[PDB]
RNA sequence: GGAUCGAUCGAUCGAUCGAUCC
């Protein structure tokens, strides 16, 4: 049943003005989107039919909304659909959009729709529900949909627009520190939605906070470890890696010029993967011993990188978790080379095991994070039996490493694995949520806790500015709530007409395409894999290789997880195809009929004819040639 | 495969991590 408090944020939408409703509640914020979609459907007369559409981001929240709008909107007679990636495949999209009233697609397929060709004028619709409209920010799906908006509003064909009524939870900050600059960057948001109205309950305050969120903060400093043996020995295992490394390239401190670099931090994997990128890049006139010289350079930097993973591991998580990490990457790379230098390591790392084994069984090395971590989890368990805890971690590295130290400890039994009955779920990124532990990470339940873990006063000095930008910001919504309507529409045009004059401005033309036939080698071997005069481009964003001589140079391999999405298959991925390589290379699809091994350019060095320079790309955008489009006439 | 976002780190750009979509 709708109650008032569902009312006082509906009435400032209810009107026909663009609003940023807002609500903590989800299922509040469904109702009154519901509400918004059944008066303004209603308040047409006979002659004309509405098409409201609404907006989901995510999958499962476009299926929730799928379900209620279809269960809701039954008795009216109106015809609601969705269309997502499983949907949008050899159907006119055209024909669902003008045949239907609530469709609920997702901002991609609005946005490729629009680019395409289909559906020319966004006037089609009449009232548009963005979810979670906090996201339109740069570039964002939903930020490329309010642009085709602005650019056919402020461009003088403004025809029968619709309503860009939003829906958030937070308002949102970004990176402002005095109140006047998170007022401009809520003024930009309400610019970019073309909004007049931001609502928020002002009057019903008494029944508000009854089932809500109602957090709380119990900060917990901790510090580091100071008997660190496996740091040590680590550290002077990747020392001997790095000096071993040297024997072929003298000047290896010279390639990478940051600063000092320190084994077990995020600077010294950056290090690496500079030095890995900028040592890949070697033109020996001999192109023989260069492949082994490339070669043996990458497997150094992997391995110190995995050294690195390993240190970072053992120093937020376990000692037995990095143990067991670097001997699971050991064993996964030793089936795949059998080089002397992958024996050289290999036989290095088994030496320095019988005492890594060792020392990591010792109980005196026990993290103290991990120690207080235990420790809270017994006494709030033992406060309550029924908690239903959620551990966010960084890094899905450590997601399993927790669950196994749990799994593992003697001092608690009464938890369960809950990688994302299951009583605590330790996830990464997103229920009843009696308990949050934020464990080195920077909505129910009345009365639950929120513990930070942490060994840096940075993240707690975070969480504080945080706090401060979430009071700073109910402020400013309350101050551009006192405002009238005729400034604020003002200001708010003056803005939008800025960003579109900047907008017009950063157009970058067409790059010259070099006329060279330039060609690609792989990463770890140096190898020729093809020509880019044999590259052919096929939907703008992926690239193939339709040579008769590629098809022996790479090796197939079963896919982990294979989905289709809009306009291919997966079947496989593409390995090198030498001796000890094994380097990915791209991924095997399936485009209508025929087998096709879309490439990516990360994987691969470009090497020129006319000047030999080797050049190192990230994506297709950054490589400028003659991208020749796919013809199916040829094969 | 491609795009998008967020966090961290490093010289307006780059790297890593995580998530989303097509
Ligand atoms: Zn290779």
């Amino acid at each position: 049943k709708p109650r008032n408090y569902q009312l006082e944020l509906a009435l400032p939408a209810m009107k026909g003005k663009n609003t940023i409703i807002c609500a903590p509640t989800g299922c509040g914020k469904t109702f009154v989107s519901l509400l918004i979609c059944e008066h303004h459907l209603k308040k047409f007369p006979q002659g004309q039919k509405g098409k409201v559409v609404f907006f989901a981001n995510q999958i499962p929240v476009y299926e929730q909304q799928k379900s209620v709008f279809s269960k809701y909107f039954e008795r009216h007679g109106y015809r609601v659909t969705g269309i997502s990636g499983a949907t949008a495949e050899n159907v006119p999209v055209e024909q669902i959009v003008e045949n239907n009233d609530i469709i609920i697609l997702t901002p991609q397929i609005l946005v490729n729709n629009l680019k395409k060709g289909t559906i020319p004028s966004l006037s089609i619709f009449t009232l548009m529900i963005f979810d979670e409209c906090h996201n339109t920010s740069k570039q964002h799906p939903y930020n490329m949909i309010m642009f085709n908006y602005l650019d056919q509003k402020l461009g003088g064909s403004s025809g029968p627009l619709p309503q860009v009524i939003g829906l958030t939870a937070s308002v949102g900050v970004g990176d402002a520190k005095n109140t006047d600059e998170a007022l401009d960057y809520i003024c930009k948001l309400c610019a970019s939605l073309d909004a007049s109205v931001i609502a928020t309950v002002k009057h019903n305050l008494e029944e508000l906070e009854q089932v809500v969120y109602k957090p709380q903060k119990f900060f917990r400093k901790v510090e580091s470890r100071i008997s660190d043996k496996f740091k040590y020995i680590i550290a002077q295992l990747m020392r001997d890696t790095e000096s071993l490394a040297k024997r072929i390239c003298k000047d290896l401190e010279n390639l990478s010029q940051i600063q000092n670099r320190e084994f077990g931090t995020q600077k010294y994997e950056q290090w690496i993967v500079t030095v890995q990128k900028a040592c890949m890049v070697f033109q020996m006139p001999d192109k023989d011993e260069e492949s082994r010289i490339c070669k043996a350079l990458f497997l150094y930097t992997s391995h110190l990188r995995k050294y690195n993973d390993a240190l970072i591991i053992s120093e937020h998580a376990r000692m037995k978790d990095a143990l067991d990490y670097l001997k699971d990457f050991f064993s996964n790379v030793r089936a795949a080379g059998f080089d002397e230098i992958e024996q050289d390591l290999t036989q290095r790392f088994e030496e320095k095991l019988q005492e890594l084994e060792s020392v990591s069984r010792d109980p005196s090395n026990e993290n103290p994070k991990l120690e207080d971590l235990c420790f809270i989890l017994q006494e709030e368990y033992h406060l309550n039996p029924e908690t239903i805890t959620i551990l966010f971690v960084k890094t899905r590295a450590l997601v399993d490493a927790l669950k196994n130290w749990i799994e593992g400890n003697p001092k608690l039994s009464f938890l369960k694995p809950g990688i994302l009955d299951h009583n605590i779920l330790i996830a990464t990124s997103v229920a009843q949520c009696n308990l949050v532990i934020l464990y080195e990470y920077v909505g129910r339940a009345r009365g639950s806790k929120c513990f930070l873990l942490t060994s840096n006063a940075g993240v707690i000095e975070k969480e504080q500015i945080n706090m401060y930008k979430e009071k700073m910001m109910n402020d400013s919504i309350l101050r551009l709530q006192t405002w009238d309507e005729a400034v604020f529409r003002e200001k708010i045009l003056h803005i939008q007409t800025h960003e579109k004059f900047i907008r017009d401005s950063q157009e970058k033309p067409k790059p010259v395409p070099d006329k060279e036939n330039k060609k690609l080698l792989c990463r770890k071997c140096k190898a020729l894999a093809c020509y880019t005069a044999d590259v052919r481009v096929i939907e703008e964003c992926h690239y193939t290789v339709l040579g008769d001589a590629f098809k022996e140079c790479f090796v197939s391999r079963p896919h982990p997880k294979p989905k289709q999405f809009s306009s291919f298959e997966k079947r496989a991925k593409i390995f090198c195809a030498r001796q000890n390589c094994s380097h990915d290379w791209g991924i095997h699809v399936k485009y209508k009929t025929f087998e096709i091994p879309v490439i990516k350019i990360e994987s691969f060095v470009v090497e020129d004819i006319a000047t030999g320079v080797q050049t190192l790309y990230s994506k297709w955008k950054d490589f400028h040639f003659e991208k020749i489009p796919f013809d199916p006439a040829e094969m």
